[PDB]
């Protein structure tokens, strides 16, 4: 096909009618490296740890797309601040390996990545990175699923790109995105039913046994935010990860995990919340702050959102 | 590697020990060029039903195999008799492509197949495929995740290959694969709660709030046979999908789900039982009959029987 | 390896730390995404014209750089003008399939390219493209050959790239190349052997019988002229395609061809020319102008010119 | 595509009408397990010789096999032995991997092979391998330039199969193939002309300055001789390597290079001669001796073989 879709293409028609300098697009581009990387790697990884590896491979590609000042990686503590030399205005936040565990069982996982512009006249610091999603430029995931799909949410909407292993390029393949309104899927740990706040409890069995007659909810849940989130995107559905007391302010970090997708569901018609508060206005306090997220179509975040007011 | 162990290498050299014919060997071959043909054509399958592709591709292989004579796929009303021409020893069940509906949310998928031995004299029929999974001469699937896996269980043990895709070959990772006794994980689609059988109901519940002050156990459920079986193979644990009111005699039909998986999951020391049965035992009588399958590591899937006739 | 040079890393150092915009880096990506495409095409060839679609190609991507205004094909008539929502300051020449004949007996061939920078406060024209050679901005080709190695010469010198087809990027192999100063071998369709201008038929009974007692020159012709070049660039050697009658003003055009190759080999110190003037000064008149062109190795280039002004 | 012939249904498909044992599809799918993996290597030998890992390969691939018993390579002294628990009726003289200097300037490369059968009794041994080219059973060469290329001649015919990196499979591309009666290009090292016999050196002449006023012959010399071969057999021409005062006994070696592809030539319509006897004919007293080698497209063959005793 002689008029291929690259999101090199694609992201060059949305920061480049907008004047912006398309810094964005080295930026995207740049991570697209990293997250073919980490596919090949993850598809021949029974026959050659690999999250350190991706962590070192995203922050080296991340640092020379001369796009980036602050980087915030699950797996490192303190915010690396990139060198001045190859500095830029994004503020990147990752995962570089989500759900690292789950290789051995053949369960699709992700990168997962969240980006920020530095909104100071300053030398950077991870205060820079400490803002919240409401003030998130773009933010996106790579899935390591029986394909490599890259999902990326900007200001507009969420388009979804596919890896064409034979050309190497993230070709697109569904543009602006939208959930659907109300599912037929919740996602949950049950393993933890007897830690669940009430709140929660209630809505297990609003879905399980549904009042109003209609057919039970069907349950699923991979075991892996990448893939659960993505599921929960194109099905719809709703995804929680509440807190219990083991995990007593959730599990999933705020920063790059329950951000980033909080993110790409609101853009897609998707709210997400922390069960009192949305996700995406949290100031964020330490880059490894935890944060409860219920994400999903509208209707079932509702559902649910009413029942956490009807408790309190 | 230079030594490169091969499926082929491997399935050669152990057909050998049998003074055989070759067959096996040519119907493995065989079989697995429709397997990386598949995982091909799902890695991309994004980029522009597919069952049908999978399964005509399938049948295709295994005539020119010249190891066939029988061939019960999920797809067709009835059994595809193998022209004399080209007829073998061997009779093959298989579902070419399962859980279709789940690739639109990146799920990872597989083909599942059991091979038998025309044992009778007359001209080959169903009868011929009529036979009880015990009876198995060989079984596995081809996983189509992050990487593209095939699990063949034989006489001899479960094994475990990894196509490599940069030499199109299938190369063998774990040797002589068994289960954990006794794990952590409980797989069921917990959305027919209100539609399951006492026995399963109360286990549930036994696994989420355990009675000996104990850790819980973890809730999963892709909702792809083939990803929740591997993962109880690899990580041990259980999987249900018990009877219930939507589906009185089991969902999972006999001939090419239930039994494979049942023969692989034995072989390597887990258990299979419809929780009234060993599903290898069972006679089929219609060769798109289904089963009840409960199959996992031995003390939890016993845990579950003693739970059944503690009901009994 | 978790730091990967892509070209894109690599043209980023050179393309920024100079300030220059990086426009330059989402041309050459863009080249890249083409070039690689070929490659795949080329590749499953004989399994599935290829240089009208590789023009295609080329053009479709190249637009969408942002970073054109006219364009040049060896299959196109007309210089393209780029449309101006589109628009950019470079001005590059190419030859999409050199060699489109030649994939039928398995022989190497390429996409070659040249590049120019609009000297011009106006709307553009096939003018602005038509600047020699010492106006290039950068110049290079990629190469179907048992690897798909893209050499790039810009003005500190030549670096070859190769595509590492798992991950999907040319990943640099050598820097800042340097041709060797003698060669050993003459490459010539001596089929011509009639036709050839006496300087040239001098030399080449000097390169076979060597007078002063050494050993013959070892002739060699892929008949492509990338495969050629490449084999010039890294093991010396000289490259003539001289004019005869038949092609009396020679064979290859200047513009996307002659030229090119010409600035990729002086970076590299060889030598081109056309028998009279090097092939860099020739004041381009028609897109499609042709030029003889002799390039390789400075002392064997000289060996000849030599020869050449001992003629008129 | 769904009906793949692959090479194997191929070579399976024929073998099975000499109501054989099954080895020959053994011995080549083997092999082809070798090339695969050499073509892999080769596409990125230039991202951090090759001949031992590309040779330790082949040995490896061919013993498990259970098809061979004497195999002689360019690489060892003498014959190796096949190990009686591994022994089969197949003899194979291969060099792995042709013309591996030629690597670094992308030169297309191959493995060329030639198998016989162990007629004798008593054990194993050189003699064996001492039959004269007419007596193989099966040849080809394996091809690695744009696409990786497997021709294979047997019995029946010359075929030509191409690798399908998607799936790992050599496919069936041109059938029965059959070269043109004259054509116009002559392929030879010209840089061995004042070495070369009157016989070729008045050749040379009559294609270069034609005495029937007519075209002249084009001249080709890649310099691996696989790609010469198969641009011999699928354009027409022809391809010498004489011997000359460098080397009076010829260069390339009779068992591995010369006879598989005069098999293939001579099978495909062409011939080959030494200019004194076919290359078929020849009675090999040494495994590792050479020969003089013109082969190609029958007329012009001929018009050198009279031209050789019209100067006799
Ligand atoms: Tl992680
Ligand atoms: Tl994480
Ligand atoms: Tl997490
Ligand atoms: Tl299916
Ligand atoms: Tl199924
Ligand atoms: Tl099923
Ligand atoms: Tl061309
Ligand atoms: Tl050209
Ligand atoms: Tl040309
Ligand atoms: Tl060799
Ligand atoms: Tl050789
Ligand atoms: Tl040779």
């Amino acid at each position: 096909d002689t008029n291929i879709v690259t999101l090199t293409r694609f992201v060059m028609e949305q920061g480049r009618k907008a004047r912006g300098t398309g810094e964005m697009t080295q930026l995207l581009n740049s991570l697209c490296t990293a997250v073919k990387a980490i596919s090949t790697a993850v598809r021949k990884a029974g026959i050659a740890k690999l999250d350190v590896l991706s962590n070192d491979l995203v922050i080296n590609v991340l640092k020379s797309s001369f796009a980036t000042c602050v980087l915030v990686t699950e797996e490192d503590k303190n915010a690396i601040i990139v060198e001045p030399e190859k500095r830029g205005k994004y503020v990147v936040c990752f995962d570089p390996l989500d759900g690292s565990s789950n290789i051995d069982c053949l369960v699709s996982i992700g990168t997962i990545f969240g980006i920020y512009r530095k909104n100071s006249t300053d030398e950077p610091s991870e205060k820079d990175a400490l803002q919240p999603g409401r003030n998130l430029v773009a933010a996106g995931y790579a899935l390591y699923g029986s394909a490599t799909m890259l999902v990326l949410a900007m200001v507009n909407g969420v388009n979804c790109f596919m890896l064409d292993p034979a050309i190497g390029e993230f070709i697109l393949v569904d543009r602006n995105v939208k959930i659907k309104k109300k599912g037929s899927i919740y996602s949950i740990n049950e393993g933890y039913a007897k830690e669940f706040d009430p709140a929660i409890t209630e809505y297990i069995q609003r879905k399980k046994f549904p009042p109003d007659n209609s057919a039970p909810y069907g349950a699923r849940y991979v075991g892996s935010m990448v893939a659960d989130v993505h599921r929960t995107l194109v099905y719809g559905g709703i995804f929680m990860y509440p807190a219990n007391k083991k995990s007593p302010k959730g599990k999933l970090r705020l920063l790059y995990e329950c951000n980033p997708m909080a993110y790409v569901m609101e853009k897609a018609g998707g709210l997400a919340t922390t069960g009192k508060e949305a996700v995406l206005d949290i100031v964020p306090t330490d880059i490894h702050q935890r944060a409860p997220i219920i994400l999903g179509s509208p209707e079932d975040v509702t559902e649910l959102l009413e029942i956490y007011q009807k408790h309190a």
